[PDB]
């Protein structure tokens, strides 16, 4: 069952055979496509499989298939499944699923660079405090004075659900929100919900507009703890204009390390509840969505106005001229700071590139294309014109709900 | 499958309910292992599989005009099956065909400007026997719909299929559309989408100015015939040309556009029955124009040419360059548009009028489905609502279609 996906621009076609080792669903059926959806819909017997497929693929990868240590290995997995209901990766074995996780991340442009990634192992952590250290460890190394590095933290594996490790920050920084007395909002809407969350449990809110949110860490299933990330560790960028010299009157601020913490990531069965990741900004995750999105800090309308533009008409496309302006500014002030950035030509440019690789070498790449292409400009990046395909592979990173909607205290 | 799947907008919350997609009468391409979502493109029947067809349409038509399971229903029913025993095929009244295809557009998932659905001209040209009298009937359809340029959305229909060696076909992808020209040096003139179908019109016997807008003619097949060449009258091809209200130096581009879209090469399908030709045009969104038919690489491809004249930097690519210039060129086709009085839509109007069409088609009918990857414009996709706008994709019948292109299949007489 073979595959074809072409690029309309280029004519070149692709053929995937990789797709043919899913067994995960991805919501859609023959009669209904779920696309566009953002979250469509262990135990002992359930655990030998996922763990025997993933052992299989690991001593398949660093071909030594069948080896004295693979045998070797199942055996030891499969004992220790059997006397304990779990077991525990080796290091080589985390390491690579990390990156395969990273590998088969249909949603994220970035993959290039996915062999590229510091994992540090955090299976031994016990409390809130080592969490935290760890977690300072990481911002510290992944920032690297600007030229950041691709890091993930990996905290100790999902037993019973009752005693998991989660980081309740959505990311490791974002800034905080606040619901102003005239309904209006204070920083990032986005946010609102946990900021207050904080707010309940003992963080005094210097409330401004980018507010650094505390950590809010829980180890072993206990109630999640409060912790200032030290500031120093927490490398900013002031968003200037090269042409617009008013720019900077704005007030505007980002920071320069994106680190997603509220995700799952699933290795032979395994749950790993609590495992920050982060890489690098693409220009237009700020720009556009952050900066632009009428739900989170929607400043296209005061850009318009210093701009002096007609905002009469939708049709004057003043909205569309802001926001070009705007994402010119993030992208300059990133590399004038020399904070690594990468906008959405170069990005995209690299991605087709690695699907070409991964085509090669691998057989295909799934992808998702509602993802994949930049939330502006569209069809001038090339990922527009390429058909993609979308399909689940473990290991892989999932959504998990929030914390704050299981957890008892 | 569940009766009820829901759909979310992220920006505002709002919650939808769709049932509708329940009604689901033909694949996808996706399964329950891989989506192809991203994908473009994922001898005629038999009694037995026309009876249930016809039977599924006749009945939603008289769901539609509440007189389901009336005595006028029965009778229908009766005289269309006597009629595909006795002749394997069935005629369409003319409320059925007009009913059809407005059913047709309102089930089209990937049109963003299905909010008219219920307004169109249909003309029946089932009584068309040859490439003149399909002319004639494409005249009178550019016309009316024309109109000046206060267009109105309008489709041509054709005799329908009968034993596939007699299909009614328009060659032309639309019916107006420029020219492309391949040189000996390996550059095109005019429009390199065009240039496949440019050569069999100049081997047909067309003789081509040879300029860089010039509008193709007309390759019309009568009833399985070998299609015929016509040169649709210049007076009612009506043209903008393009200009922006700032810079004065953009005129100088000697840019200019159609002002009709007029598909013309896709399959109305309506009970088991095939129309092979269809002409349909409604009016145009701006991107469609600025972004695709002039930004693409593979079309006129003017971004650098518009950078230069723009004095950007056009050497790092963050100094989006490129997407300045693409913006200016999309305000220039609004403007040149409206200051000709054209009907032209712009992407925020057209995905906030989609976006209350959605609602109120999964209020009274249950759901809307639509294809997120063609709704979401080609540029400033996140600032449109659609973009936060979970959508549900399956195709209901009546429908368009895409079918082969003519010249692949036709057999020369
Ligand atoms: C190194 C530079 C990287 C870049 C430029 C990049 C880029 C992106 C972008 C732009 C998105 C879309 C996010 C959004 O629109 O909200 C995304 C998604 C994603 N990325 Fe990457 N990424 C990078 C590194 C990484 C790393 C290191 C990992 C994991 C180890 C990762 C895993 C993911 C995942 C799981 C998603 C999906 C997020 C979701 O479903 O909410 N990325 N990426
Ligand atoms: C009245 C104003 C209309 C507007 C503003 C509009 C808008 C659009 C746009 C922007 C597209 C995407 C085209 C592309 O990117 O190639 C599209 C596609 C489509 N439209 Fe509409 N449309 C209109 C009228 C109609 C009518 C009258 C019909 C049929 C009766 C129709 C049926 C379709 C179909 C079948 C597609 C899919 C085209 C394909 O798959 O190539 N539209 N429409
Ligand atoms: C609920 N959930 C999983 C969540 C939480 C925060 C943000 C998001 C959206 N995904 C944003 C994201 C993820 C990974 C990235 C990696 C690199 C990069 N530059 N940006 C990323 C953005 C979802
Ligand atoms: C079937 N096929 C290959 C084909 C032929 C011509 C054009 C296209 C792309 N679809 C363009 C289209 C369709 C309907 C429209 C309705 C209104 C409008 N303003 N534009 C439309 C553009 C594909
Ligand atoms: C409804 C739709 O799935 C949702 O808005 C998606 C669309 N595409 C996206 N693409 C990226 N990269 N990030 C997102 O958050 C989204 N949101
Ligand atoms: C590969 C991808 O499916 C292809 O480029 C699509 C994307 N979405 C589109 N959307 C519209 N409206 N028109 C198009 O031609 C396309 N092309
Ligand atoms: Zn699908």
């Amino acid at each position: 069952r073979f595959l074809k996906v072409k690029n309309w621009e280029t004519e070149v076609v692709l053929t995937d055979t990789l797709h043919l080792k899913s067994t995960l669903e991805t919501g859609c059926t023959e009669y209904i496509c779920m696309g566009s959806i953002m979250h469509p819909s262990a135990t002992k017997d359930q655990l030998f499989p996922l763990a025997k497929e993933f052992i299989d693929q690991y001593y398949s990868s660093i071909k030594r298939f069948g080896s004295k240590a693979h045998m070797e290995r199942l055996e030891e997995v499969n004992k220790e499944i059997d006397t304990t209901s779990t077991y525990q990766l080796k290091d080589t074995e985390l390491i690579y699923g990390a990156k395969h996780a990273w590998r088969n991340a249909s949603r994220c442009v970035g993959r290039i660079q996915w062999s590229k990634l510091q994992v540090f192992d955090a299976r031994d952590c016990t409390t809130a405090h080592g969490m935290f250290n760890y977690i300072c460890n990481h911002v510290k190394y992944a920032t690297n004075k600007g030229n950041l590095r691709s890091a993930i933290t990996i905290f100790p594996q999902r037993t019973d659900g009752k005693h998991d490790f989660r980081v309740w920050n959505s990311q490791l920084i974002r800034y905080a929100g606040y619901k102003q007395p005239d309904g209006s909002t204070l920083g990032d809407p986005a946010n609102v919900q946990f900021t207050e969350i904080c707010i309940q449990q003992g963080w005094k809110p210097p409330r401004g507009r980018f507010d650094v949110l505390p950590l809010l860490l829980q180890a072993n299933g206990n109630d999640p703890e409060l912790f200032q990330i030290p500031p120093e560790l927490v490398l900013e960028v002031p968003i200037r204009h090269p042409k617009f010299e008013w720019f900077k009157d704005l007030g505007l601020k980002w920071y320069g390390l994106p680190a997603v913490s509220n995700m799952l990531l699933e290795i032979g069965g395994l749950e790993f509840s609590a495992c920050p990741f982060s890489g690098w900004y693409m220009g237009t995750e700020i720009g556009v969505r952050d900066y632009c999105d009428n739900s989170r800090y929607n400043i296209l309308e005061e850009v318009a106005k210093k701009m002096n533009l007609d905002m009469r008409k939708t049709s004057s496309l003043w909205k569309d001229q802001a926001l070009v302006e705007i994402n010119i500014a993030v992208l300059y002030s990133f590399q004038s700071d020399k904070v690594t950035i990468v906008d959405h030509h170069s990005a995209t440019e690299s991605f087709i590139k690695h699907m070409e690789n991964e085509y090669r070498c691998r057989g295909g790449c799934p992808a998702d294309w509602v993802w994949i292409v930049p939330p502006m400009s569209g069809s001038i990046t090339p990922v527009f014109h390429q058909e993609m395909l979308n399909y689940r592979l473990t290991p892989s990173f999932e959504y998990q709900p929030d914390p704050w909607n299981t957890h008892v205290w």
